[PDB]
């Protein structure tokens, strides 16, 4: 039941959102990062300084060794491991147990994060980007094949963890309309952005620039990441709007804190960002609007806690546009694999203050018939 799956996530955008799973027989409990930006299921399987616990294959009588190895390099971080299959369950997810491929991580570099509280990663994207290749069936595909749960899941990520609902839409988790954008290609969850405004002002670029060389929805990474041209235009606009404030050296590079007296953050001087996504009907679109409460990410540190401090959670990308966790936060996001579309709606934990609120609005119509896809 969906009600049983509600509030089954913990974590933050900066260190990720994770769900409890078990592997092996008897079941071994682990916390697992929910990642729509990759397609491998992998768990720590050997001691590591940052791991509270790990998968012990010798203690699972249902483990089968595939006698093959696998290596996954992400944008930052990588691991190597041994492939096998075993029984996998989600205690606070669907009421089923399935046999799935598992990469047992034996070596890693900058993959595990000190204090994150997760020990593995659940790649929910498509087989096309699985390593070593597309013949390694991803977890969700196995789940659907073996249980015939409906082929979709939804994510409600919340800031200061959320819910992952498998098998159908929980209307309790959103208000207003659910708007759908087509999945352009089933590899990453690739989508098309047709227009970008910052505080109502159109960036006026050829819309293919917004999707150079792809745009994806990626719960596994923290920031909104933009292609250089779009990134520079966005920073220009946000800097202009907030000019009454002085920001530290390096703030706009995203790795320097800015702080304000507790409760005095000047939200109003930062603009809203509107991303218009391709609609299901030709040249119609809808927008999701992103507040500074989203793209200024709070950094929790007891040492700085006399004040409220933030990092700038928009980054220049070399891999195309990435709608990461700070973008997904506050929205109910439906990964409707069965109908090859992703839906957005305002969720119960959407960001807002007394003047402005995150929103999902449409339809909008566009005159120019250009295809905004880059490939
Ligand atoms: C298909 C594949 C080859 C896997 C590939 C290669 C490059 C980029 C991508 C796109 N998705 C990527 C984007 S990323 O590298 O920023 C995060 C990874 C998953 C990931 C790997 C890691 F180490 C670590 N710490 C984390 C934790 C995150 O940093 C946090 F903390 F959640 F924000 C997450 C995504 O999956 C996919």
């Amino acid at each position: 039941s969906f009600v049983e799956m509600v509030d089954n996530l913990r974590g933050k955008s900066g260190q990720g959102y994770y769900v409890e799973m078990t592997v092996g027989s008897p079941p071994q409990t682990l916390n697992i990062l929910v990642d729509t930006g990759s397609s491998n299921f992998a768990v720590g399987a050997a001691p590591h300084p940052f791991l509270h616990r790990y998968y012990q294959r010798q203690l699972s009588s249902t483990y089968r060794d595939l006698r093959k190895g696998v290596y996954v390099p992400y944008t930052q971080g990588k691991w190597e491991g041994e492939l096998g299959t075993d029984l996998v369950s989600i205690p606070h997810g669907p009421n089923v147990t399935v046999r799935a491929n598992i990469a047992a991580i034996t070596e890693s570099d900058k993959f595990f994060i000190n204090g994150s509280n997760w020990e593995g990663i659940l790649g929910l994207a498509y087989a096309e980007i699985a390593r070593p290749d597309d013949s390694l069936e991803p977890f969700f595909d196995s789940l659907v094949k073996q249980t015939h749960v409906p082929n979709l899941f939804s994510l409600q990520l919340c800031g200061a963890g959320g819910s992952m609902i498998i098998g159908g839409i929980d209307h309790s988790l959103y208000t207003g309309s659910l708007w759908y954008t087509p999945i352009r290609r089933e590899w990453y969850y690739e989508v098309i952005i047709v227009r970008v405004e910052i505080n109502g002002q159109d960036l006026k670029m050829d819309c293919k620039e917004y999707n150079y060389d792809k745009s994806i929805v990626d719960s596994g990474t923290t920031n909104l990441r933009l292609p250089k041209k779009v990134f520079e235009a966005a920073v220009k606009s946000i800097k202009a709007a907030s000019s009454t404030e002085k920001f530290p050296d390096g703030f706009w590079l995203g790795e320097q804190l800015v702080c304000w007296q507790a409760g005095t953050t000047p939200w109003n001087i930062f603009p809203v960002i509107s991303l218009y996504l391709m609609g299901e009907v030709t040249n119609q679109s809808f927008r999701i609007t992103i507040l500074p409460q989203q793209y200024l990410r709070p950094v929790e540190d007891v040492a700085t806690s006399q004040d409220d401090c933030y990092k700038f959670a928009i980054s220049q990308s070399s891999t195309g546009t990435v709608m990461g966790a700070v973008i997904m936060e506050g929205f109910y996001v439906v990964f409707d694999r069965a109908r090859k579309r992703i839906g957005f709606a305002v969720s119960a934990c959407h960001v807002h203050d007394e003047f402005r609120t995150a929103a999902v609005e449409g339809p909008f119509v566009t005159l120019d018939m250009e295809d905004c896809g880059y490939n």
